[PDB]
């Protein structure tokens, strides 16, 4: 019964899942002084042209936006990666007021929200078997602050009220990732894990250094989502972040 309140949040996960202590976990701090730019990195290629989305769904944690990841359409490559990285899904962590919200944080800096877009090694076959594998997983995470709109979120946030309680979900197709990205595609990057149970140490960290704008009213109906099952007592699905973990042996790097 995992979650993010007082008796199931962040502090009590590692009861279940140990690996919450280990040695790679995410999300962290991310140091601008202390990252080093690396010029063995390979641009970053994000071809999401063909991307077909399929679903969206309240999960109890967050919303996720689900793609057809049978063929090569979506993918990530080039950067840390090497070889292919297939989108599956893509959702948000957010917060209850602009000041925090992101799980990733810059020189201690939390933003509103953000964005992660999970891609699995196609050499894996799968997803389940993807998340076994310490190079399984490429997220690229993408802050969002609050200001103007972000015209290409504009079609999430419209079909929020058909999946507001846990378990819910809805069509959602013909959705363009792109109109989700920054121009810049300058990162930092590091070795991490998933930053919700099972908390496993399978992913490449990408995170974008340009956050996106979105507006006050974009953020506000994402916090109108529950947390809860419908006709249970409501929970605003509010502050559905991990903070920042120890970032041990591990160096971040940065394509700029
Ligand atoms: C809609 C949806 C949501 C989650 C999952 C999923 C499953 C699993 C696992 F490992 F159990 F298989 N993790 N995992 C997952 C994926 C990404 C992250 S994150 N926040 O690090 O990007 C954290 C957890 C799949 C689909
Ligand atoms: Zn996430």
């Amino acid at each position: 019964h995992w979650g993010y309140g007082k008796h199931n949040g962040p502090e009590h996960w590692h009861k279940d899942f140990p690996i919450a202590k280990g040695e790679r976990q995410s999300p962290v701090d991310i140091d601008t002084h202390t990252a080093k730019y690396d010029p063995s990195l390979k641009p970053l290629s994000v071809s999401y042209d063909q991307a077909t989305s399929l679903r969206i769904l309240n999960n109890g944690h967050a919303f996720n936006v689900e793609f057809d990841d049978s063929q090569d359409k979506a993918v990530l490559k080039g950067g840390p990666l090497d070889g292919t990285y297939r989108l599956i899904q893509f959702h948000f962590h957010w917060g209850s007021l602009d000041g925090q919200g992101s799980e990733h944080t810059v020189d201690k800096k939390k933003y509103a929200a953000e964005l992660h877009l999970v891609h699995w090694n196609t050499k894996y076959g799968d997803f389940g078997k993807a998340v076994q594998q310490p190079d399984g997983l490429a997220v690229l995470g993408i802050f969002l602050k609050v200001g103007s709109a972000k015209p290409g979120l504009q079609k999430v946030v419209d079909v929020l009220d058909s999946i507001k309680t846990k378990g819910k979900s809805a069509d959602f197709t013909n959705f363009d990732p792109r109109g989700l990205l920054p121009e810049s595609l300058d990162y930092w990057t590091y070795p991490g894990s998933l930053t919700t149970p099972p908390l496993l140490e399978c992913v490449t960290w990408i995170v974008l250094k340009e956050p996106i704008s979105v507006s006050s009213e974009q953020v506000l109906k994402f916090r109108k989502l529950n947390f809860n099952g419908e006709g249970e007592p409501e929970e605003l699905m509010v502050d559905n972040w991990r903070p920042a973990q120890p970032l041990k042996n591990r160096q971040i790097k940065a394509s700029f």
